[PDB]
């Protein structure tokens, strides 16, 4: 996949955004921007040019599921890859995220190798 693919990392904790950004860096993905919640994320995506979204499931104002649903309901962005991040895997959460269009989901904390495996699986499924 394109190493300059523009990523948007969404979470309400700057430290966790920093962790994800650093893990992406280690994998060769340096074109990264951040957002603090679902609404802030939607504004950034409005600007354009994004190619991948990594967002937490739990955020205030608009959570991961609502952000995903809006991205999927958007005309220009409906196919945008979205990797959901969560602290605890829950059966219903996984199905809800999948049925809402999530490209994948991963449980944190995670390593570079785990993030790389998730990205590659999504890239392969999507044909990227």
């Amino acid at each position: 996949a394109d190493k300059e693919l523009k990523f948007l990392v969404v979470d309400d904790f700057s430290t966790m955004r920093r962790i994800v950004r650093n893990l992406l860096k280690e994998l060769g993905f340096n074109n990264v921007e951040e957002a603090e919640d679902g609404v802030d994320a939607l504004n950034k995506l409005q600007a354009g040019g994004y190619g991948f979204v990594i967002s937490d499931w739990n955020m205030p104002n608009m959570d991961g599921l609502e952000l995903l649903k809006t991205i999927r309901a958007d005309g220009a962005m409906s196919a945008l890859p979205v990797l959901m991040v969560t602290a605890e895997a829950k059966k219903e959460n996984v199905i809800a995220a999948a049925q809402a269009g999530a490209s994948g989901y991963v449980v944190k904390p995670f390593t570079a190798a785990t993030l790389e495996e998730k990205l590659n699986k999504i890239f392969e499924k999507l044909g990227m």
